[PDB]
């Protein structure tokens, strides 16, 4: 079993596609193994770059597969090279960018955090093993974080580790087993902008939204709701076509809801305050009282959402 | 005529696009045939990949091309290799990214259910047979499946055929029936997304438009009509711009123009009160009646939508 | 002169772009010639398939290219064969994804019609003539219809001409014609959708428009028409958004620009009303009789525009 | 200096990009020129396809290189070919789909007129003129104008000109000029589209929008202007997301402006009659007064905005 | 040390991707170098295009890669050639399209400016030096800038520089520094357009908002601000649809939010007139007071905000 040494320098994590579920990764990937020496000119190792590298595979020269697992679609490679050292080692080095697929729940939305994996393994041998993964996400920890749009919080992690294929040939023994490279790199995605320019507002409408029950006809008080409906609806709308697109009830998402509710709610009330009573006693007590708990419902009710 | 096994992996169905009724997969396809016996190196099966494999082509090896019928462009196609066994076995094996095309009724959208078809066959030979058809449609069907977008049913289903081409040359006697594959994936969508909001809202907001008829004065109830009917409008420019693009009437597309009636209807009542008794009476039996019956008349011409 | 007789197989037609008048055509061309005879493997037919059909263009075999004149861009063909017969026969068939361009008129939008063409002509040669084509569009005529977005009316329409090209070199005395094939599918617009979910709501709002003047008071009439002027705002946006984009004026925009008309002719007479008669009379006899005229007078101006 | 003679022909032009200032340019490129005399099979041209173009290159064939000055990004060749003539000549023929750049100003934008040009240089050699260029924009005139979204004027206009490229290297003593070919089309936009669907309506709102001074009270002058305020905020948020995206301000934008202002002015009178006489007259003089004055002022100032 | 002189002519600067930090570069690049001499035919130097350049790699000279840093994604070359010279100077020349990543802040995003970069390195080799870099940026200076969307502040800055790579190989003793190119283009937005229809009328609406205060009525007060509440909710809409995107708070971000501020503010202080004074006054001298305080309120926090 040949040993591969693997490194993979990530330059950038971009691009995040949240109704597919996959992120752009740039960077470059180098590999290291030792074959059988070779004459080179002179003795200093050889260069071969991009379209003379086939020319040394068609003469023999062996250069492995290695596939990116968790890929969506074949990568881009820029300039790729081989380095021919004399007493065997062999160097694959080349830049790529490609876009990769992990499962990614966004449900809470604004505070939601993910992790970046990447996932590399060879297309054909199992007789061939990675020693060894070094990974260089030397991105920025401590130069800007508050102002980018995601966090990484630790240096990435590496694990080699062995699949199981187990739906495979009949001539296969026991050589079902290949080596399988896994790099993570966890990110908290910086709420700041969400909150300011979304959240605030919303909290804003939805807390003047109340202040319908200060009034002083119920003529005022259910006509003016339906000025706060429309204004609720076209929140709703500016928050979807804005933000990322997603199949999946949000943080905000949940916020709108209870905006919609709280508007329902208070016609709810308006109503009942002004047929509650007999003889067509307006219920005074009500509208006073919701004036203050109908902010306070909200509040309990948003405690209980963090259950 | 020449047994060929091939095996479909598939990773991921995602990417559907309700325009073009299409959608994408990601994953392996295998094929496994047995010729004339041939010399390897030593004598284990000789691995050939990606550009070395037309190499082995043009010096005379058979490999038969394989379409996707219902293809939509020519696919991705990764890595590829060959696996050539010195018994006469040939193992072909590639990862590829397609669309795939079938037809796909979204009428009744939030609740709909699709089913993603492939279909496999030779390009070129009708004398060459396609022995069995075993997919890996090894994605979950119990870790996440309430917060997956889609709900697979069962394991995917398949059925090799044959295929009669009536229009074709003028030389073949007989031959002019082809080996098809045909792989079936049953899916539900989860509709939890959309009830919760888009349909929920769209229901508060149809409801609360009946709280026009509480409204005291005539004057009141037309004007707020007005107001309401802004906001249907509001609504669902919403629903079309942010859910999936479709030609078709769908189930929301129904429930807003339901909401777009019921306004119309109350416009008429509120009109009809109004100037339909002699001298100037305002029929209060009427309004204070539908103030109920509205509402009711919409759950029972609900009932009969589900006819 | 060579006879060439093709066939085009139409899978699906597709993917119509109203901004730049183009559509998606997925299927299969084949074209057949005789050639001089040929020793092939055995005596029968060779089949040569996708890379390997060069290597026999670059040893001497003639394979003419036929280019798709209405194309937009080099068009994305899949797998392709030769299939070489011993007494000179030679059948080129290749699957192909392309997209195509013709004039089309979307003046009348939701109820218009149009034909997809396609267009066949030799690269280089006028020396050689198309025989004769058959297109084969079993595209469903009686299977899905009403759910389907467009209606093909006829089997598809053929016709080899002659294209006689003047602008050319000086050294051809008279050869400058050259074989042209020509297909025709008709095709009609499936306009149920674009009349429950945009037509209808459009009539709607319109007819409920005219409902102002049966306000009583005049600060209610002007007041209320502004809020429709929004309302008809609203609804020309959520129109001009989800409908196909064109630089051209529709059907539905002429409704459209109808109600933005109706709407300013009734602020008109609403004011008109006031002020026209003499001490502050306010020509009841005026918003009692447009109260059912103003509507007519839609309905009549709506015949002429079919003038 | 070899005599290039070269001729191209004119599709389409479509697929305007305003943010970016390119189109889409389809057609045929046909360039001619003579060198030393050949045997060719029998004695008649011969014709070279596509992929066989490089092999006769390979061998020596001088093949310039052309490239088109203001292309962006390298374009889409379909089918190209070689006429080798026995006397000498050399007959190059491609089809192509190219996007080019040019300075496109849409400040006024409805009504704006702009050229789309071609640029055409060899890569490589000063010692090579283009001897005369001929182009066929053989597009219609008179058939489809009114109907179609650019109008042609004239037939493209041609320049073969020297451009002198000074940063050069040091050993050329004067051989810094190339030959370019530059071809121009004039086209002027069809505004009727945008005349009716966009610019009328506007019209009638900021019209529609003085109708504010014809309400008899205070409270229903100021309050109205707010919601007309509001069809003004969403008439412009029609306009920027349905019309062409730019970064300049248009006719349309000066008309959106204009709209804006004209109700913030109504706003400060409507205040400013309140507020102005002493003991709390309104001004009466001044409601009925700017009542046909104000349209006269935006009259007026409209005029002095083509100044 | 091979002396590599390079020399980059820049066409244009456009495409900025405000989501991805990216920006779109059109022009030539250059490379001189001087090798061993070569026989040429006769003695002028050979002219070697496109795929020909490979024949003479496959002969064995030696042509270096040489890799644009910062690229995001393999770049689109156009044509390339090379100039070979008979005392052994060597020309390396192509056209080439590429999008380049840089760190760009949009936070004062209608008066931001931005500088775009370039960074060159060979792929390779450390013992191989670049040694000088002369950029052309010859876009225009003083032609078109204020309808030009960015204003070019001076010529390209330049700087050779050496890049030290510590996580290398094991056989290198000290040979882990390389050659670096980095060109700089400074630019300035010009926010004309974005302060005439976005800025100046997200003024109009922000200080109409305040003409609340002018209604004489409680009921009037209250009610007007959910309506202007409705407008702001739709001028923030307007504004991020069309503004490019950006998860970040922009100065019109601050500026929306501020309007926000200032109306939930205004509905505070009529609510808070209405009920701070005993026995139902109305506090009429902070309702006059705030008339024109709270117009000051604003521009007194607005100059803070330059703080």
């Amino acid at each position: 079993p040949v040993d591969v040494s693997v490194s993979i320098f990530i330059n950038k994590i971009y691009g995040v596609n949240t109704l597919e579920q996959t992120y752009k990764v740039d960077g470059y990937i180098v590999a290291q193994w030792t074959g059988k020496p070779r004459k080179t000119p002179g003795d200093k190792p050889l260069i071969v770059e991009n379209t003379q590298i086939e020319r040394w595979i068609n003469n023999g020269l062996w250069v492995p597969a290695l596939e990116f697992i968790n890929v969506v679609g074949s990568p881009d490679t820029g300039n790729k090279r081989l380095m021919l050292f004399p007493d065997g080692r062999v160097i694959y080095n080349a830049r790529f960018l490609g876009s990769f697929s992990n499962d990614m729940d966004f449900r809470l939305f604004p505070f939601d955090r993910q992790q970046f994996v990447l996932e590399l393994e060879p297309f054909s041998y199992n007789n061939q093993q990675l020693r060894f993964s070094d990974i260089q996400v030397y991105t920025e920890n401590i130069d800007n974080e508050e102002i980018d749009e995601w966090w990484i919080r630790g240096k990435a992690s590496t694990h080699i580790s062995d699949i199981r294929y187990d739906h495979l040939s009949s001539v296969q023994p026991n050589q079902n087993e290949f080596s399988r490279i896994t790099v993570r790199i966890d990110a908290v995605r910086n709420p700041s902008y969400y909150l300011w320019s979304f959240i605030l507002p919303l909290g804003l409408i939805i807390a003047a939204s109340w202040s319908v029950f200060w009034l002083e006809s119920f003529s005022e008080r259910l006509q003016t709701s339906f000025t706060l409906m429309l204004t609720v609806v076209a929140y709703a709308f500016y928050t979807s076509n804005i933000l990322p697109r997603l199949p999946a009830t949000t943080v905000i998402d949940q916020m709108i809801i209870a905006g919609y509710g709280s508007i329902f709610a208070a016609i709810l009330l308006i109503i009942f305050a002004h047929h509650r009573q007999a003889n067509g006693v307006e219920d005074d007590l009500l509208i006073q009282r919701c004036r203050l708990a109908f902010p306070l419902g909200f509040l309990a009710i948003g405690c209980v959402l963090v259950i």
